[PDB]
């Protein structure tokens, strides 16, 4: 039979930036205004060979976060989340870098794949401008930057395509 690579993805952010509806709105392409760790698959191809993708959201319980760390590890790519209308969610990316890195214990760092995502894009009024955002991924990596939004679906499907891009390009 035809055979299929399995990518691992980890989303990372700030509670409330999205990161559920994101994988949702890619995985089933519905969004609707959970508690612990969940993980859901895709299929999709690239240069014409069968992938499937495993998109992982670790922000179960905060009581519980020494519980969630184990399954960062074997994780392909990170997507660093946060929320255009949150200021305070985009200033937290370097601190998910870091807590990625550390608790995944990524042995070369400077070369691991992440993808940065500014979601909400929807909503006018912002708290991050897109200069601000693409500043930040030059200078912290090199990262590609996707302004998304799980409710109009924006962006959604490129930014998981770009995740599974970036992980052959090892
Ligand atoms: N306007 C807007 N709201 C969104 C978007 N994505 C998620 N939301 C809402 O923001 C809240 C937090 O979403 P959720 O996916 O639970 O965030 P998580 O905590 O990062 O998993 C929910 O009320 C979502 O409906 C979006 O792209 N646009």
């Amino acid at each position: 039979a035809g055979k299929s690579s399995l990518f691992k993805v980890i989303l990372l952010g700030d509670g409330g930036v999205g990161k559920s509806s994101l994988m949702n709105r890619y995985v089933t392409n519905k969004f609707d205004t959970t508690i612990g760790v969940e993980f859901l698959n895709k299929d999709l191809e690239v240069d014409g060979h069968f992938v499937t993708m495993q998109i992982w959201d670790t922000a179960g319980q905060e009581r519980f976060r020494s519980l969630r760390t184990p399954f960062y590890r074997g994780s392909d790519c990170c997507l660093l989340t946060f929320s255009v209308d949150d200021s305070q969610s985009f200033q937290n990316l370097s601190n998910w870098k870091k807590e990625f890195i550390y608790y995944a214990d990524v042995k070369e760092p400077e070369s691991f794949p992440f993808v940065i995502l500014g979601n909400k894009i929807d909503i006018s009024e912002r708290q991050v401008s897109t200069e601000e955002a693409q500043a930040w991924c030059r200078d912290n990596g090199d990262y590609p930057y996707f302004e998304t939004s799980a409710k109009d679906a924006t962006n959604v499907a490129a930014a998981f395509e770009e995740a599974v891009r970036r992980v052959l390009a090892t």
